[PDB]
């Protein structure tokens, strides 16, 4: 019943939100396509973005160190954290050549990067941008946490993807990021040069935190603020192909190009994975209509990337009418990492069907409010729901690989539902565990506030409040409700008790 | 007896009196007053209710039974409130727009052209509208002629974000009227209502209460209103700019509504200003006491009055300057009077006001005044005599007056019918001595929700059981009835219902 020994415990983190803020500004990081969309003066009249700027924020990049004791102090012995690509190559990798292979219908199944590629890689990498990261990771492991790698967090270098270069012809011209299968041969090279150097003190690896998000969000859903912010349906069924199929071919070259054990209890030298939200789709009555519209929701977000790398099976359409399968993209993950934040009700509408979306349930509900099924609601209007997080390991459950929770937290300033969904939502994972004994960590998002992409500073996610002025941490009671489970390896009746439902 | 055309009547909010729908679809939560209320740590200490807007009386759907209420009991009038942030949810900084700046920094012209329209009804909530057209149509069906205010303390939360204005003094915002720019996005808001609305709607009224606004945001946090602070340079600032947004606003009503709905209105946009005044006693005849008063009757009923109808800016807010913009003078057609009680101050020297107990707005609840006089459950002071001596001094202006609020918190209506009686003898009285007051409107037709106070509060000539929303004519909705139909206050009334022993 107690959650076993070996179980990871920790939080999440990425380059972008979390890295920037320190006070001379030399950390400054201006060539992604993120910041140059939060620093877009459009966006910023018209609401897209918050006007809030990366550049002021928690200064992780300096001040990792206090940040990773504050994390041992309450019991973590894990942490996930991401690499700026934009970082490591500000300049465009394009011109190291690579041998590639390519299967009939277009995709590539292989990029040839060899010794000489990694060679001209390691005359174009930021040698300081590198070796920061080596002292990130290093400070991890000797505190003792296990160390998660993800290469890829939403963000691209601007000569990858200028979003407001594709916002503005409608992706006539570019960098056009996802769109491009460029990207794909970039990212590879990316991905070996990265498992080349780190890879004697990593050994779990994530390719993309959440690749269906920046596509949908990209491409089709434009109130969500994020770059580039079209709604063009082949340019989003394009994208979801591009970056599946960067992922495989960035699987193969992490496990040629990371062959030590950083670990010995590691599964293997290079454990790849890729960091997935999946929300578990209810349909609002057992109509037709509202059973297809949840049937096709969860196939595209929650179904269609694993049925691409651990199937190898194709759907271009991303509606299911098709597949095609490629056998050298079968089984091309080792883990899964599960986010979860809260679920969908949804009505089927007649047009054929396309979901509607109720309101009261799920992401869509009143902030600060109580849900319809009477359940506190975030600072985002996310409704804590802590039985979709069952079903959403159970949809994860389908594709046979191990799972860890590497996301799983809440937007509240005042911390006052933060215990509570702690509480509540490891009552349900404790149960899980015992039950199916396949999923093997909880990393919780996040240990400090941070900059929440297009909503900026004011969600505020962390177990640890920070003053963006001071840049000081102030631990949230959350954080000792975290201690005390991560800890004693269980969710006490005290807590229990002590946290119901506010 | 009232003149013939006398305006009998109620006014009302969109905040106080929209939400309450069961499912509920009409819920607005982008206010800065929706996350003002729903704030724990302000429901926590005590600054706000804890009751919920969304749990209210639900007039957005009831309001076709609400107004055959209000003709029930003789109403020919009714005010309401449109919500800025109902019907632009998403910032209107995009739509460009020219502007002229004073070399003092006032905002003099704000170019709103046939573009700037097109442009923002491309933003506008149509659904909104369209409902609020409902509203103003089914209140001309029954003889109700229609006053529209268009801002009720209530702000977009795009426009003002109180918890970020309260958490950093300031330093982050959206910070409301402390931004100039509040000025030019209310300014485009008022252009198009006027043009939305201009051939139903004939009298306008920019702001309700725009002292309160000020007051109880910067410089009175015990009031509960956002953001809470105290802060004398942020006080006059707002104070400048909410004073310069009604200028900008009245010249664009006037541009963009040039239909006269009702034949016999007196122009096609005839736009006041709903300004509460308190009648100022000196404590004594001393000096301390008299400048105290002074100053306080200067401040809070005279300032804004300088400012809107005779184009003299006073930065200060304390008589020490004195600036003229021709461009500013006589922007004003109409002044809405609102009266509750008056004020009983003395001085000290620090000469500041000391507000003496017992009086006014600072008696105990249920109890009785110094004076003698019934005290609502608000603890107010009931005085009638002071709406005489506050209409003294809105007569200083030299504009019609209409007396846009009158009531009082007292859910037992024991001492409604004789607030009611004495009130309206004393205006009786002044209407055939000063034949300068064309309206009453009480406040309210309906129990409501009272801001920071909650539903606890209720000031409604009818009961409202918030569980079914049903509606329940008080005694002294009877009250109004008669001396509404009669158009005088029988004697037999006054008999009926003296000042009660307690
Ligand atoms: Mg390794
Ligand atoms: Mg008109």
């Amino acid at each position: 019943m107690p959650f076993p020994e070996k179980f990871f415990w920790g939080a999440s983190s990425s380059g972008f939100q979390f890295e920037m803020g320190d006070p001379e500004g030399k950390s400054i990081d201006p060539n992604t396509d993120w910041f140059k969309w939060v620093h877009d003066e459009t966006n910023i009249r018209r609401g897209v973005v918050s006007g809030d700027l990366p550049e002021h924020g928690i200064n992780y990049w300096d001040l990792f160190r206090s940040d990773h004791e504050l994390a041992a102090s309450i019991g973590m012995n894990a942490y996930r954290i991401g690499i700026e690509w934009s970082r490591i190559f500000p300049k465009p990798t394009l011109d190291v050549r690579v041998g590639i292979e390519l299967d009939p219908e277009g995709y590539i199944t292989r990029v040839e990067v060899d010794d000489k590629a990694i060679e001209e890689l390691d005359l174009l990498a930021n040698k300081e941008a590198v070796s920061r990261y080596r002292e990130i990771i290093l400070d991890l492991r000797d505190r003792g946490l296990k160390v998660f790698v993800c290469l890829n967090h939403f963000t691209l270098p601007l000569w990858i993807h200028d979003p407001i270069a594709c916002r503005d012809t409608k992706l006539k011209r570019g960098p056009k990021g996802w769109v491009d299968k460029t990207t794909i041969l970039e990212f590879a090279k990316y991905s070996a040069y990265m498992a080349w150097s780190l890879g004697n003190i990593v050994d779990y690896w994530v390719t993309f935190n959440e690749p269906m998000v920046v596509t949908e969000a990209g491409y089709f859903q434009p109130e969500v603020g994020f770059p580039p912010g079209l709604r063009n349906i082949s340019a989003f069924k394009t994208a979801c192909l591009n970056i599946a199929n960067a992922h495989v071919v960035a699987y193969d070259l992490i496990k040629k190009y990371d062959k030590v054990r950083a670990d010995d209890d590691s599964p293997s030298a290079a454990y790849v994975g890729i960091v997935h939200n999946i929300v578990p789709i209810k349909p609002y009555s057992e109509r037709k209509l509202d059973l297809k519209a949840a049937d096709l929701m969860n196939y595209i977000h929650n179904k269609w990337i694993l049925e691409f790398i651990v199937r190898g099976k194709i759907d271009r359409s991303l509606v299911g009418r098709e597949k095609y399968l490629i056998d050298k993209f079968k089984d091309k993950l080792d883990w899964l990492g599960v986010n979860y934040y809260t679920r969908i009700v949804l009505k089927g509408k007649w047009v054929p069907v396309i979901p509607d979306i109720v309101k009261g349930y799920g992401f869509n509900c009143t902030p600060g409010g109580r849900s319809l099924d009477g359940m506190p609601v975030s600072d985002f209007g996310w409704e804590v729901y802590p039985q979709g997080l069952s079903d959403a390991l159970d949809i994860a459950s389908e594709y046979g690989k191990p799972l860890i929770v590497t996301e799983n937290g809440i937007a509240d300033s005042e911390d006052n539902i933060r215990p509570y969904f702690l509480v509540s939502h490891l009552k349900v994972l404790e149960e899980y565990v015992e039950k199916k004994k396949n999923v093997y960590g909880y990393l919780h998002w996040a240990l400090t506030d941070n900059y929440e992409w297009a909503q900026g500073f004011k969600m505020r996610f962390g177990l640890t409040d920070v003053d963006l002025e001071t840049k000081e941490r102030k631990p949230r009671e959350s954080s000792e409700v975290f201690k005390i489970i991560a800890s004693e390896k269980t969710v006490p009746e005290e807590l229990v008790e002590k946290y119901p439902k506010p």
